[PDB]
């Protein structure tokens, strides 16, 4: 049994909302650790090669310019190569708009088992004694986080996530 | 250079005594330490409690230490000086065994804040996009060796904390 995580966030112009300019991606193959998780987790940040002017780096690899006709194919070799996939979003509706306007049809993928929002989840925790806690340590803090990379945003998705379904996995089992 | 040190801690105690800990869990992370990545900053510990001074650990190798120098080891992990996150699963039961270990870390008052992972996935029960992650592991049913090890517990807990803090900052801003 396997099961490929997949992490996804994009960006678009500020100044012009039809440009898309970068895609985060983040990958984890439970086959490829099937045991030290986050050590397996792919990142790549793709940068569109036209619109590299419509204003980072990249902490977790070298960023890669594709021109946009090849954007399309890059996502859909990512998705479905078919093995289950299970997509990772912040804000899903946003970025699913930025995925079909890049020229990749999500809904044609028939292997996509799950569709995870963490915008949703973290509403959710809005309301939480522990979550709070943690945010007030954070706001205390107040640590400067390259940051509006789309490749950063993806990694610090899927390994917030894995790690708290691998966590809350071997907490239950014991 | 404003700094918090997160500590998480698990400690274990005997199958057939609960009176008798046999191993205490601790996972480090010093923010000034970053001020590479987060959890490659991540000091664990695990110690394996002997009675008398005369599975395994993923993340280092296991210590032996006489019941008697236990409270000071934990003592000097929390204190006094830099503010201290304490991560716990089961904060009462954890509470209860260091207590009895003769060290009070609640008398400790440099503690900023308590966490309790074990209070939020019961409130994570309820949740729609928990629920999706918990059947997706369920139905790999990955089989992850030494999971009762204290050290190896400490580790997932504080990993799992700080990437959720972590995120929840950045996707705030
Ligand atoms: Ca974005
Ligand atoms: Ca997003
Ligand atoms: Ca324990
Ligand atoms: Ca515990």
């Amino acid at each position: 049994k396997s099961v490929v995580f997949v992490a996804i966030d994009l960006e678009a112009y500020e100044l012009d909302q039809s440009i898309i300019t970068e895609v985060g991606l983040a990958i984890l193959d439970t086959a490829e650790i099937t045991k030290n998780w986050f050590d397996f987790i792919k990142a790549r940040h793709i940068r569109v090669k036209e619109f590299s002017w419509a204003q980072e780096y990249f902490d977790f690899g070298e960023s890669e310019f594709i021109e946009v006709a090849k954007i399309a194919s890059v996502l859909k070799e990512t998705i479905e190569g078919k093995r289950p996939v299970v997509l990772v979003f912040h804000d899903q509706s946003q970025d699913l708009k930025y995925i079909r306007m890049l020229g990749y049809d999500v809904a044609s993928a028939d292997n996509i088992l799950e569709v995870v929002d963490t915008r949703e989840m973290y509403q959710y925790l809005s309301r939480s004694n522990n979550a709070s806690k943690l945010s007030n340590v954070c706001g205390y803090l107040d640590i400067p986080w390259n940051m509006h990379n789309a490749g950063n945003d993806a990694v610090y998705t899927l390994q917030a996530m894995m790690g708290l379904a691998i966590d809350m996995r071997q907490k239950s089992l014991e």
